[PDB]
């Protein structure tokens, strides 16, 4: 099926998405300047045709630098590259949506993005702070209105500034709010959520499939395990015994088995690496396949326990992870 040369899958709006992309979140204070640009360049040279980014990762200008350089030298055409950008919580006021996308286009120095998604379902205080809180450390929230935010997203598509619209960290209820919208013009085509053999999202995946929504697996290797966002008492995904033993069987690493697992089930994966060797390793997933028995055994690792619980926002009206899916 999938090959290095050819591994795009269809989206419900007629576009397509490369089933592996390069994730680009990196700790801003702990990351050298230019590491993102270089990594994007190396990934494109390796064969990646999808890059996942966000203004709030603080490096979208490096993403643009790299994509633009590779287009200028003729490695790829604009049409061959799929960039996904994200609308952060402080920018959900409908009047703010298109100017926020427009800023990302200017930062990238590109005419459109391939996919633009609502980054989380919660709205925070519009400001010059990504994570607004009072001196008391209390979180500065904003009342959400996902339907009105979505309408503003639709207008960006109508204007030609984005090919496909989608969402992230949305549960079934939140998806239905959009999908049941009176006057819905553009259905979401993607939901970007945590997904990997310890959290396989079986119900949310089946629900998305019911609506022709493709899941994009963020943290598909189990995260960088920063103690701020992940419980580092949870066992590291890449130390799993089955994943390592299947790696031995195929002379592949646990990482490669995890990535192959999700793509083989039609789940897009966006592993992040800023390491040239691991960027290449993570793309070498088209020269083997897992047997159905293997696939079953890996899905069986599903703990229905997430690494990314976002516990600091659990009180927000739109907190997505109280519901079972
Ligand atoms: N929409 C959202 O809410 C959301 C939230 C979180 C993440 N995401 C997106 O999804 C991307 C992926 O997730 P993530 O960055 O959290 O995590 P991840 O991709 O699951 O894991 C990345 C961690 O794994 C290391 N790594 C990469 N390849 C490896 C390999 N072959 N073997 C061993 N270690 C490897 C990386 O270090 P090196 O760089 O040194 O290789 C990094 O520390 C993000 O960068 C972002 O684009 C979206
Ligand atoms: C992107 C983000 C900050 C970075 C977080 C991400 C959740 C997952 C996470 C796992 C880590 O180990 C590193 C930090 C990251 C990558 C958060 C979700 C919303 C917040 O803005």
């Amino acid at each position: 099926d999938l090959s290095a040369a050819s591994h795009r899958i269809p989206l419900s709006d007629g576009n397509s998405i490369p089933i592996i992309g390069l994730g680009t979140y990196s700790e801003p204070k702990s990351t050298p300047k230019g590491a993102c640009a270089t990594s994007v360049k190396v990934a494109i040279d390796t064969g990646y045709r999808h890059i996942d980014g966000a203004y709030i990762y603080q490096n979208e200008h490096e993403v643009g630098e790299a994509i633009r350089e590779k287009i200028a030298e003729g490695k790829v055409r604009r049409e061959d590259i799929f960039y996904c950008g994200k609308l952060w919580a402080t920018n959900h006021v409908p009047e703010m949506v298109r100017p926020t996308l427009e800023r990302t286009l200017r930062v990238l120095q590109l005419d459109y993005v391939d996919l633009y998604i609502i980054e989380v379902p919660m709205a925070f205080k519009p400001g010059d702070e990504i994570y607004p809180r009072d001196e008391n450390g209390k979180w500065l929230y904003h009342k959400s209105n996902l339907c009105a935010t979505w309408e503003a997203m639709e207008a960006c598509k109508d204007a030609g500034l984005v090919k496909s619209l989608g969402v992230s960290n949305f549960n079934r209820r939140q998806l239905e709010l959009i999908l049941n919208k009176p006057g819905l013009k553009h259905k979401p085509v993607s939901n970007q959520v945590e997904c990997h053999p310890y959290f396989t999202q079986p119900k949310l995946l089946k629900f998305c499939q019911q609506h022709d929504i493709v899941i994009t697996a963020y943290s598909p290797l189990g995260t960088s395990r920063n103690p701020i966002w992940v419980n580092v008492s949870s066992p590291p995904l890449l130390k799993d015994a089955l994943l390592n033993s299947l790696g031995k069987r195929y002379n592949k690493t646990a990482a490669q088995i995890v990535l192959r697992f999700n793509i083989q089930r039609g789940v897009v994966v966006i592993p992040k690496s800023f390491n040239l060797e691991r960027i290449k390793e993570n793309f070498q997933i088209f020269d083997f396949s897992l047997t159905e028995e293997e696939m079953k055994d890996i899905e069986a690792l599903n703990k229905n326990v997430r690494f990314v619980e976002l516990l600091m926002w659990r009180d927000h009206p739109e907190y997505p992870f109280h519901d079972e899916y």
